[PDB]
């Protein structure tokens, strides 16, 4: 759940900024604090070796499945079934993938787009295990975070 996402955030002292989701109002009311970079969460499995991981990339990046797949491991990764990410995650239709990642311990690697750790944006969004919030942090702050939950990421760069 989102609460022990919160209470392991603060064990390991990262202060976070939380905007409550339920008309363009109140999502102007909201906009004008939430300034940073967003992103588009996959979650992919290897037909050959039945490994899942998952891949965490900017919102507007363009990406071809088999070109990702020929940069990790030919194109032999597809989307996994959401009954996987439900019993992996603990979350279905909701990528709060770098928050709901404590859970898997060395089942599910962890592939960050390089542009969230540089560039001119202070703080970056990902769900709290909910689609009912966007929970915003700072990037290295959320790179302690993911490698204190087991998951040494691999970072690639697309430029």
């Amino acid at each position: 759940l989102r609460a022990e996402l919160e209470q392991r955030l603060g064990a390991l002292a990262i202060r976070t900024e939380v905007v409550e989701h339920p008309t363009i109002e109140e999502m102007m009311p909201h906009i004008q604090h939430l300034k940073g970079a967003h992103s588009k969460n996959l979650f992919l499995k290897d037909k050959k070796k039945k490994n899942y991981w998952l891949v965490t990339v900017l919102h507007d990046r363009q990406i071809n499945l088999n070109d990702l797949g020929k940069q990790l491991g030919s194109g032999n990764l597809r989307f996994a079934d959401e009954t996987a990410m439900l019993e992996k995650l603990k979350v279905g239709q909701g990528c709060a993938t770098p928050l709901s990642l404590f859970c898997d311990d060395g089942d599910v690697k962890f592939v960050l787009d390089s542009a969230f750790l540089e560039g001119g944006h202070e703080k970056v969004y990902f769900h709290p295990m909910t689609n009912a919030a966007t929970m915003g942090l700072s990037p290295e702050d959320f790179l302690i975070f993911v490698k204190a939950t087991g998951h040494d990421p691999i970072i690639l760069n697309f430029d």
